[PDB]
């Protein structure tokens, strides 16, 4: 995978969430997300996708990953996804926006899903 | 998995689009994605995760999964998250929100990510 | 003069129930009330909004917005929602939106402060 | 009259180089104009939209949305942009949105008319 290597290990964010990512050659992202804030301790299973042979262009790396808030301490009866790019160079940066929903009844399901925007630096 | 069996199949969404999938008793989903529409042909690699554990108050199963945009025929340097939940009973559905994500140079990262919805039914 | 200044103009309603009705003027405004079915709502609220007066003639829809603070003289739910979507005319006339809706957060919370959605709006 | 009018008026930047420059109402209501630094824009464009006039008092933010369609009397991209975010007040006062920007689209394109993203205004 052209961008393996750069995506591959940890990333913190701007409410000081930890996520561990492999990248595999294939375009495969397995690793544990451990969420600063929220109904959320300790790490979670990630999984998710990547373009494993971007452009060469000065253009990004297209990924996504998702993280359901159920591990052995707590279940918050939700899941968020990233999606996003990987920037590279110097300051190598994940910039997503992600998408949190939450389990709700039929009548509630308006107000189910929360989005914002989350940048991942390496430090 | 509470809902192991309802989620594993084949799902339709109102574009025509075929979304395969396995949920495993630890909460992954692993399975193929094939769009009717868009930079797309044949299937697609998807990975992602549910609440294995949902509430039992009426509330769905919260869930997510992306696709990155690459196979052996085609690359559209870009990647789909769906944030959603499962809901059960006589007409079961997936109602998710989604984002697509493509590689952007830095000047033309505003201009990187779509937003949309998808509804999913078994028929 | 708006190209679908008569065809926006009136009273939509949403899957929820919910009730939307503006006037379009010429030069791009929109301006109504809502009244949610769901929600810290009751009532009518104000809503203000633009669409585009001048759209493409090729079977594209009239792209279009609008705001509503969700403070009248019965309630205040300190949030607001967005809807931006497009008109479509015809035997079917919908307007089909996604909408952000933002309550007003502490700094520590504000990570938690925008819901999203989708409302499709027709005529009957 | 409107708690944030005086906070919330004038003159905003966001991280792209954009302006936003907008008169807050002791009603609710938002009017101004955007130019963006980026995209099928230029010159300014027509704004409207509303304010919570009466936020809470316990370091929450100031609930807002304003809309842009794209069309002024140089060009028209046939698309409108909403944001939706809240007004933090003081030392360093902020404008925090996330934004739908919808183009019209065939019925069979429908599914990619609409763009989101984040901005951040900032008065310096
Ligand atoms: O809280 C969660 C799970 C944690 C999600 C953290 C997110 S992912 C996007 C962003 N990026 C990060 O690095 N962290 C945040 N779910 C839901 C959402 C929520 O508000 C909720 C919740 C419920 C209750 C009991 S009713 C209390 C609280 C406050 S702790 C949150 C959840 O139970
Ligand atoms: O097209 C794609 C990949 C397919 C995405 C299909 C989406 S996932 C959300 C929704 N739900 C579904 O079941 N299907 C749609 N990427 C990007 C997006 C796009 O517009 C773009 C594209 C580029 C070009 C050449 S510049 C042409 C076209 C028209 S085919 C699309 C892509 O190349
Ligand atoms: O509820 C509101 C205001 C109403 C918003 C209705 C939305 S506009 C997008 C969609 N499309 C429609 O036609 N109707 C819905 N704000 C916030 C949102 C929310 O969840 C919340 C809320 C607070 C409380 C007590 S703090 C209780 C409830 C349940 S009534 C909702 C708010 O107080
Ligand atoms: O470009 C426009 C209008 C300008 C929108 C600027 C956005 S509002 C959210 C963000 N925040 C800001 O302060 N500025 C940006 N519409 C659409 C969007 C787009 O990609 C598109 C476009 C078309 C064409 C030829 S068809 C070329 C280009 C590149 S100039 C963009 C449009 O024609």
């Amino acid at each position: 995978g052209r961008d393996q290597a750069g995506i591959t290990g940890t990333w913190y964010n701007q409410l000081g969430s930890t996520f561990i990512v492999t990248a595999g050659a294939d375009g495969a992202l397995t690793g544990t997300y451990e969420s600063a804030v929220g109904n959320a301790e300790s790490r979670y299973v990630l999984t998710g996708r990547y373009d494993s042979a971007p452009a060469t262009d000065g253009s990004g790396t297209a990924l996504g990953w998702t993280v359901a808030w159920k591990n052995n301490y707590r279940n918050a009866h939700s899941a968020t996804t990233w999606s996003g790019q990987y920037v590279g160079g110097a300051e190598a940066r994940i910039n997503t926006q992600w998408l949190l929903t939450a389990g709700t009844t039929e009548a509630n399901a308006w107000a189910s899903t929360l989005v914002g925007h989350d940048t991942f630096t390496k430090v």
